[PDB]
């Protein structure tokens, strides 16, 4: 008829870390505590979150809660929340925080009774006594704070209506663990933005138990296009709040699937296409390596270093077993570009040559172009250092003169940089965007490049901003992207650079570390 | 009050009538010679039927409750709306539409007999008889449909809760007019998107008499979202008093507001100081309007000449100056060039700027008088050919940022590139701007590249779709702040329209006389 946890609004809130090429799932985050305390030193942002949720009340909503609880109990006609702790949980809290401020404190125990406590707290020695207590109290909501024993038995008994679950994206030694959530009993309905706090990333997810209004209608008086189906996005559409920054990428895919224009293309596969998007990623808070599928970064980092050296020799990448440019360097591909006098894997005056030698005459991939052309990479590093408010800090790969000599014209047209308050942001304009295959890597590439330029200019990375021009999904990718859109992102990883690298030319592959990459399974887009 | 008890609204449509000053009264034409002043404008008709038939039955129980208590009753003893038409208005409606479908028809008439119409059609003979009739009916809301007499008397009797006012942005001969809405009595609260229907733009404004399981979760996710810039948002009383701000000019205005509220204080070369942010997109639908800002006056002749000068490939600033187009004057002075270290550059020789790069990218620049025929890459020709011959190309770009020539330019281009996109016979254009003077430069820039998109689309036999503006370093000069505060609190008018001479089929064949702005309605000019 009614559930106890719905009448009395019984929630659980917790924070779980990871515990010691692996496979990941929701149970990856399950570390609760260690040796009777928390596994980590204070993660302060989670404490602020935990305090806002457990202390927040809305007075205007109590009368309905009050009415509803009377009806269930068969009774007639400042506000605070109730919080429930195991006895072990209670003893691990620092004394200066007890009783938890502005909350009604309740402790479960058998070995201790109210005579053993100095504080303003309720003792109860069984779960049934909490329901009795709640029927007699005036309160807004009831939050179960753990520990592990308390969680397990409240989940066991179907007494939890929502789990407020912080995912701590780092590994610690643990000896107690959140119960394995039964995906048939609970589903994720919301996921927050990603944050960094105390040298770890984290997000907040929510499991749920499984007049001027008419003017709006008037103004919408004038509102199965692409053969895409509802049930094919059930998980994606069931989420209420989608604040994880990975949704900037997934929503654009959704948008192209549901509203894109059908078109042919140079390749003949055919695409759905739209025109003009912007994504923004906060590199101060996370490294935006996509988590709804597995991505590798060694190739794109070697590519970036190969760019910065000004190289155009495709053999250099192939010798590191990086095959990104291999198809663009074959005799057949070059011939079909009319590059009949071009040696195999000589890609012509592409990215690297334009960044270090714009306007120089290209000869072959072995020439020494020292002091030919405009070394715009050096120029923009100098403007950032010495003229940070300049609105001319731009790095351009679209050299109109050289386009036909390139193996193919650049997609990443330009980077513009912005400096404020000791922090560096970067816009990259992409003329053509393969959303299913290329954009994931391109986000990672320029995100890394922003870190490198910021460090050698002694700035901190801020936003990477990604403007998409012709944004398209290949029809060959649609079934894979349907799978991918129905996965829930994980908290992003972090990127660390060797801090002793002071000049842009001095990085090597080993100066980069990606830490705490948690990700869904690899996907063949075909 | 009566009109709040019984939910009495007015709904009307007004055209313009036969340096002009504009105001809300500019739109006041109701009828002419017993008919509507215009041929049918189908979009306003669709909105009309929608407003006057829409009913939310779940919301009626409280309206019935409210009306009964007002009348000291307990009962009123399918929910439709009520519609009130004057007799002139009622008789001039085509026969096959009367009685108005799914509406309770009510007619003010001192000469019509209750007999000649069915029992479902009501006939009153004074205004207070409607209040009596509303006391005895079940209805959602009561709409006053006109005509001029009915508007005037209902309005001077303070019997109107809101006005749903369609602004028809064209001119017609009229002999009856809406009453001048006293802005001390009513005020605009919501403004719609701009539209094109039957060869006129129009918009829709609203005048006003003067699971919470997921509500809490919203609060928690805001737990860290703890105004910073010495701006007092009470200076934007009108702006923040609006409820629905759907006019596409709000794309521009919302960005000024964002930079004021949240911009970063930075200095610049002139010491003036700016508020800046990084990264915006605006999109304007050229199929439905020409986005010439209306919250201040904008002139376009110089803007068009500069474009034509670009297309000719010119770099000689004297050409513009002899036409009194002075956009580039300050960049061509002896002093400005010397500061650029261009010691060997003639005054007003701007070097290899836009026009030279569009028609001659990669050519060696000598001076502004040289013959550059067939030197360098003719990008403009190239992209026009790609549009016509390979329209699904993702390489249709027009780039002015020639890294090799920047230092020889009087200054590097602010408009880095245009990219084009073709689908189903329609042309859209993205322009990326590295540096955006929101107060002065950006309004002109939206117009320049909106026009350019029309020109490219016509010489390619395409229709213009969107113009899409990407702002890089976006700034408000500190000395514009007072002027933009005034501008944020003006309500835009429906946009004008751009017409090109349809005979021009080559990008190089346009002349100044081939461009006409139609029905530009605007607020007064502002010195920034
Ligand atoms: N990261 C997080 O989100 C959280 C972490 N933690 C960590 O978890 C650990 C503590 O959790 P845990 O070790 O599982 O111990 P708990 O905090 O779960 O409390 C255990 C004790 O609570 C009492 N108790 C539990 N259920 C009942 C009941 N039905 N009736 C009566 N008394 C009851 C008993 O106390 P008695 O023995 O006196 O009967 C039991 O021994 C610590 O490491 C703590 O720091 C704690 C909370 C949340
Ligand atoms: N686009 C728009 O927004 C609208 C346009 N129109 C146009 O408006 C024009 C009509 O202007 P108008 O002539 O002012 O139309 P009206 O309907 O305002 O004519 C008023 C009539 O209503 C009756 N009436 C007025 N006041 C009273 C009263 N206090 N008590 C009783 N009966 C009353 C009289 O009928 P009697 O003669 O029997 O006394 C009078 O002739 C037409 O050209 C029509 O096309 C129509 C509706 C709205
Ligand atoms: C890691 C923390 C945490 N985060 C989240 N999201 N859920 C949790 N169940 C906990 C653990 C917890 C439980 C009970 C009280 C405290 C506590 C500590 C110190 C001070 C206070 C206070 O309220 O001042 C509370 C922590
Ligand atoms: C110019 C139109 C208009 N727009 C708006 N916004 N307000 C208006 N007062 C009118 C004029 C009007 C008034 C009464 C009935 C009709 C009518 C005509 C033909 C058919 C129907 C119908 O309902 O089928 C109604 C028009
Ligand atoms: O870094 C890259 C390089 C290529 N592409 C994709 C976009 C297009 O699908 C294709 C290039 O095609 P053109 O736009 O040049 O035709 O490769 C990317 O998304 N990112
Ligand atoms: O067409 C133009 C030309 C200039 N500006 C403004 C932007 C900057 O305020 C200034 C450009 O100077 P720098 O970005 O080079 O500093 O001119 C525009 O907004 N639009």
């Amino acid at each position: 008829m009614e559930q106890v946890c719905d009448v009395f609004d019984i929630y659980a809130i917790c924070a779980c870390c990871k515990v010691e090429n692996e496979v990941f799932n929701n149970y990856t985050f399950r570390g609760l505590g260690n040796k009777g305390v928390l596994p980590w030193k204070c993660i302060s942002l989670d404490m602020k979150y935990f305090r806002a949720v457990t202390t927040y009340v809305n007075e205007s909503k109590y009368e309905k809660l009050k009415y509803k609880r009377c009806k269930y109990l068969n009774k007639e006609t400042k506000l605070q929340n109730v919080v429930v702790m195991g006895r072990t949980n209670w003893e691990s809290i620092p004394k200066k925080f007890k009783p938890l401020s502005n909350r009604i404190n309740v402790i479960l125990s058998r070995t201790l009774k109210k005579e053993d406590f100095d504080e303003d707290v309720y003792i109860i020695n069984k779960v049934e006594d909490l329901i009795v207590l709640l029927g007699k109290l005036n309160y807004y909501k009831c939050f179960i704070l753990g520990g592990s024993v308390v969680y397990q038995e409240f989940l066991e008994k179907k007494l939890i209506k929502k789990i407020y679950f912080t995912r701590i994206n780092s590994t610690y030694e643990c000896d107690v663990f959140f119960p394995e959530i039964n995906e048939n009993e609970y589903q994720i309905i919301s996921v927050s933005d990603v944050y960094t706090s105390n040298n770890t990333t984290l997000d907040f997810i929510i499991y749920k138990k499984t007049e001027e209004e008419d003017d709006f209608v008037y103004f919408n008086f004038n509102k199965n296009k692409n053969s895409i189906h509802p049930n094919d996005f059930q998980i994606y559409n069931s989420l209420k709040y989608k604040y994880h920054p990975e949704y900037q990428y997934l929503n654009i895919i959704y948008d192209i699937m549901m509203n894109g224009n059908k078109q042919s293309d140079r390749t003949g596969v055919g695409v759905l296409s739209k025109f003009g998007y912007i994504m923004k990623f906060d590199l101060s808070q996370y490294f935006p390596l996509l988590t709804t599928k597995k991505l590798f970064l060694r190739g794109i980092i070697e590519e970036l270093l190969w760019f910065i050296r000004g190289e155009t020799n495709g053999n250099t990448l192939l010798n590191k077993n990086v095959r990104i440019w291999e198809a663009n360097g074959t005799r057949e591909f070059l011939d079909n570009r009319k590059l009949f006098h071009r040696e195999v894997n000589d890609l012509g005056p592409i990215y690297g040559f334009q960044w270090r030698h714009f306007g120089a005459e290209y000869t072959n991939m072995y020439d020494n172009y020292e002091n030919k052309g405009v070394d715009q990479l050096k120029n923009i590093i100098n403007l950032i250092k010495n003229d940070p408010t300049s609105r001319r800090i731009l790095l351009c790969a679209w050299n109109v003169k050289d386009l036909d000599q390139m193996a193919l014209p650049p997609c990443h047209i330009l980077c513009q940089f912005y400096v404020f308050d000791g922090k560096l942001s970067c816009i990259m304009y992409q003329r053509s965007c393969d959303l299913g295959l290329g954009v994931p890597f391109n986000i990672a590439s320029y995100s890394i490049f922003t870190h490198m330029i910021a460090q050698v200019c002694n700035l901190q990375p801020a936003q990477f901003i990604h403007v998409l021009g012709n944004a398209h999904v290949y029809n060959n990718h649609i079934d894979s992207l349907k799978i991918q859109l129905n996965r829930i992102p994980y908290p992003f990883p972090t990127l660390k650079l060797n801090p002793d690298i002071k000049n842009i030319e001095d990085f090597t592959i080993s100066d980069f570390t990606i830490q705490n990459y948690v990700h869904h399974e690899k996907i063949s887009m075909d």
